[PDB]
């Protein structure tokens, strides 16, 4: 049969996966550079990839280049997600709908599509984003702030996890920074939940995504953790056969 | 005769001149060793006959600043140094010398003034928070980015984040969901900042008791003080500690 290669092209990373059928992932990875990406994908050209869809927050030129390299590695005609005032019953909340990062857009649309209720959508990645959508599908807007990665490379994995074994006051540089930043991130999440309760109601659905979701999930007992949220939205934005 | 006081941070150099025990009559933020020596020129007259300072810079850069000072004033400059104890306060870092000297003097000043357990947060380019038990024992602290650093990080992360100061200030008039880049970024970062402060307050109530005194310093203290009505805002906290570290 034919499989689909999906990609999320962020500012500093490219996440990809190949799915069989509707959404069963059989392979995927994270590339810190296009060369790393080509390197990883080259090992999967054995897979019957015959379709491709992706979302990108990079320049129109940078994306076309990537698309070109993709269409070289696989016999496909890549679909590229684009800005919209509406998608799957969800209304873009930006003054200028095109100003909304496409990654945030697809994820928040995916969330409302799945919940059909008001929801809080938080992406804990390199950068952190939070978006709120009313029960009627209207996007209220959102927020942006740095993630653990950006906060780190500014003031400075198994060893860092050790510094994070406690959130009590640090007695050494490494501890102060790691615990400081995580408490700042955890603080942000609580501010988002409070804001959502106020504008969406206490029973709103909560969606967490991004590689650092695990660091804050304990704060919201009922939150739904979905590493591939954006990809759910990408299927809606670029439907295939 | 007056005293010239300086706080040499990694970037800016906050200074002031005081008459008597601590009455400030002049001061300012010098973003560079140059925007200082000359900055002590503009509004000038003040007859300083003593000087003390704390610095978190290389022992090189230190005398590099002390240099153009030992010449501008007939004073034998006093420099604050690390310590395991000061004015009844115990340094809480495993290696007492790794603790930022500015943080150190500010938290010591706080306990010196309260004589109770305290939470001390400095809302500057970078944000720091330290806790001190009622017996004067520093439990340690936290370090994280402040507003300017968070903006800087995001700016560097993506070219899609760029706007005017005017648009930036406009954005902070509300904390509701942003509907434009400046609104999402400015409100996001401020909520993260306000969020960090609430976590610190919770951590303090836990380890120090709900009775602990709260001290806020740094230029961005105003952005978060409403969260702690009882908070004591002290822009010059570090200088209270400098006098304890270098008495005159």
């Amino acid at each position: 049969a034919s499989m689909i290669l999906e990609l999320d092209c962020g500012n500093s990373l490219i996440k990809w996966r190949v799915i069989e059928g509707a959404a069963r992932s059989v392979a995927g990875g994270l590339a810190e550079s296009d060369d790393a990406l080509v390197e990883q994908l080259t090992s999967q050209q054995a897979l019957p990839v015959r379709a491709c869809r992706l979302v990108s927050v990079r320049s129109e030129q940078e994306t076309s280049q990537l698309v070109a390299r993709l269409e070289q590695l696989f016999p496909v005609s890549a679909l590229v997600a684009s800005s919209g005032k509406q998608l799957a019953g969800v209304r873009n909340g930006y003054l200028d709908y095109q100003r909304l990062g496409l990654d945030r857009w697809l994820a928040l649309v995916a969330a409302h599509h799945l919940a059909k209720k008001a929801c809080l959508v938080i992406d804990l990645g390199t950068a952190v984003t939070s978006d709120l959508v009313a029960a009627d599908g209207v996007h209220l807007g959102g927020y942006i702030c740095p993630g653990m990665t950006l906060m780190r490379s500014q003031l400075r994995d198994a060893e860092a996890r050790r510094a994070l074994a406690s959130l009590q006051p640090g007695q050494a540089t490494a501890e102060a920074v790691e615990r400081g930043c995580l408490l700042m991130l955890r603080g942000f999440v609580r501010e988002q939940y409070a804001m959502a309760c106020e504008l969406l109601g206490p029973d709103c659905e909560i969606f967490l995504t991004g590689g650092d979701a695990e660091l804050v999930r304990d704060e919201l007992a009922g939150a739904r953790i979905m590493p591939d949220l954006v990809f759910v939205g990408l299927a809606l934005a670029c439907p295939i056969e």
